[PDB]
């Protein structure tokens, strides 16, 4: 059997940034205490991943990336109680460790046990589990889902429905409950509101429908890809433009559009020009902008402060303001009861030996979300 | 009768920026329709007409400021159902029209008939109501209260109660309700919260008293001037802090103090750099800074956007986000029932002709709030 032994597997290591994945057989270590071993059945790739093998976002290399999945549990550590063997669970990429001041305040879930920060490339406790050629490889946001087994503490992995379909909600893991909680709990959308959303990606167009759900009365889609558009557009988009069919700044056409600003406004990219063009596109006295999309590494913006002063709001969240391990499961519980779909999300499964085919899918704008099963 | 007529009096004009209000002999012109002449009562000095002075605030000059005060409605011209003649009235910087989009979202108060945006120094409709030497003088956010009578649109005009002390008062028209209404309103300080506040003149303290009316646990206030504590103390501000008694920078200061960072941070004093400390000691995951202190002309932060998206919320407001014509009314009966006392904050009485006196005290930290008197 392998609980308790060290495994071997495959699992996809970036030895350099804007280099290919390197599919290699690696040792997994079993669980230390509070830790838990997963065998992944399905994860997504989303545009963080990529930022890493882009250079826009800097982590320990080498490492095994991927932190949208799910899994079952094959073993689990000493103390751990909220998992059992077996369990179906989704990895967290940011953990809800319960005793941190970000934990115990009801309104913030970006608690302190993460490794967005500042990125050790370690689990909690400091040490790495994976080894691949007798090097030490560095775990992702402390999920390094891109393998067969991983290892995550046990505040950054949530038990879910056991009839869960697990190709199906891995989204829920990091881009559904982001963009949807962006919109739900984070901006606070309201009825009859005016959203613009930047980006539709698998987490732009589940900001798209957090928007709808929570009765914008219109929401517009923003992407220099017009393939995205039929989608947004299916899932609750009012209209969709594209920023280089306009002579004029994309926040000057949205402001004339909507009688001088959106309500709502959603950078779902991570560029500095679209987050600085989202500010500016929503009300100067009753506009709410949201950053989702994750910035390039050390880039600035120079805002003048007065912008700000008429009355925006200008805020930012990670995974949707969901706290992980509370949200996560009461999300696949709605998933269950049939309150939204991922289908249309997913447009491409692929088996995990393809994964750089799968990076490859999302950098020519033919994919929403690739999964990749195991 | 005065009214009808254009009245002759006593304005300190600007005429150039950087120099010596001019006490001069200036025609008021009738009230148009919807429009208001009031007679002035009392006036406070508020940061935003130093800059004018400065040369921080552009407007067009000559101009007449002014803008914190209590008066006698004298005639209102055809129209006006709000104010009749005799009635006690303060007027607002900031109107509230009632039927723009600003001002149907029960949530915003920036009325789009503002001149503060893109000051054009004019009344409502485009026109100025003072004359001196063959000349028009413009006005001040339409109010200009720095006249013996001034001329303001109606929707910039409150019906106050009619035997309130119109020398105390009159900070409601501004830096009361700006600075309490930051806290309680725009903010919206949380029981036991911890909050910080940068500045303590007469905005700055009526934010550490709004801070102590929510229930925040802990006020540290922050200011570079060291006699503005014990009145600060008095308001509520559990800790003073002055930014030269350190070798690291307040925020690193005020992190260290507060387990991570403050929950609120207001900055009311109108530097960059304040701005700047202001929204980096707030808590990254849950902190909200509130931008009260108006910029100087043209300048920018460059600020990294990883600021925001762990967490924290960064808002600007005008009036405390009161709605401006509903809002000063119901606080002025706060006042008038024993609510609160803005006698700390008034520091010293001026006869108007000393106008040019309350600058220097101002320029020098005496005083908090000079009111002039007529
Ligand atoms: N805040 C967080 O919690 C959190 C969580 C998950 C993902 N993210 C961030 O969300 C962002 C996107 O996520 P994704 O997985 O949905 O990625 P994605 O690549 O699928 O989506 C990016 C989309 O933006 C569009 N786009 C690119 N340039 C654009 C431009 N100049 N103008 C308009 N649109 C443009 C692209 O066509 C693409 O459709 C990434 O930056 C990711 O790092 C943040
Ligand atoms: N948003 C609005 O609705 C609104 C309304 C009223 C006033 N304001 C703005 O509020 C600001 C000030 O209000 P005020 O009327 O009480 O003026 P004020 O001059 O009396 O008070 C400003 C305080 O800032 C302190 N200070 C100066 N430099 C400092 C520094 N470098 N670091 C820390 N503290 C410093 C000064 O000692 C003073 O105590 C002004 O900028 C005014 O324009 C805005
Ligand atoms: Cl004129
Ligand atoms: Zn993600
Ligand atoms: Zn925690
Ligand atoms: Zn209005
Ligand atoms: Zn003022």
């Amino acid at each position: 059997s392998t609980a308790g032994k060290v495994i071997k597997c495959k699992a996809a290591v970036l030895w350099e940034v804007k280099k290919p994945f390197s599919i290699e057989d690696v040792e997994v270590a079993p669980p230390k205490a509070y830790e838990v071993r997963i065998k992944m059945v399905a994860v997504g790739i989303c545009g963080t991943d990529d930022h890493v093998v882009s250079g826009n976002l800097v982590t320990p290399l080498p490492v095994i990336l991927g932190h949208e999945a799910a899994g079952i549990v094959e073993s689990v550590g000493e103390g751990v109680t909220t998992v059992k063997p077996g369990d179906k669970v989704i990895p967290l990429f940011t953990p809800q460790c319960g005793k941190c001041r970000v934990c115990k305040n009801p309104e913030s879930n970006y608690c302190l046990k993460n490794d967005l920060g500042n990125p050790r490339g370690t689990l909690q406790d400091g040490t790495r589990r994976f080894t691949c050629r007798g090097k030490p490889i560095h775990h992702f946001l402390g999920t390094s889902t891109f393998s067969q087994y991983t290892v995550v503490d046990e505040n950054a992995v949530a038990k879910i429905d056991a009839a869960s379909p697990l190709e199906k909600v891995c989204l829920i893991g990091c881009g559904f409950s982001t963009g949807y909680g962006s919109a739900v709990n984070v901006a606070k959308v309201t009825p009859g509101s005016t959203c613009a959303v930047f980006g539709l990606g698998g987490v732009g167009l589940s900001a798209v429908m957090g928007c709808k759900a929570a009765g914008a009365a219109r929401i517009i889609a923003v992407d220099i890809n017009k393939d995205k558009f039929a989608k947004a557009k299916e899932l609750g988009a009012t209209e969709c433009i594209n920023p280089q069919d306009y002579k004029k700044p994309i926040q000057e056409v949205l402001k004339e559009m909507t009688d001088g600003g959106v309500d709502f406004s959603f950078e779902v990219i991570g560029r500095l020009d679209t987050m600085m063009a989202s500010l500016l596109c929503c009300h100067e006295a009753c506009g709410t902008s949201v950053i989702v999309g994750v910035p390039p590494a050390s880039q600035n913006l120079s805002i003048n402060p007065m912008l700000l002063l008429t009355g925006r709001t200008w805020k930012g969240a990670v995974y949707g303001g969901f706290k992980s391990k509370e949200g996560i499961p009461k999300l696949v519980a709605d998933f269950m009861a049939k309150k939204f779909s991922l289908d249309a999300l997913i447009t491409h499964v692929l088996p995990f030996e393809k994964i750089n085919e799968g990076f490859d899918l999302l950098h020519s704008g033919k994919s929403i979300r690739t999964v990749l099963t195991f």
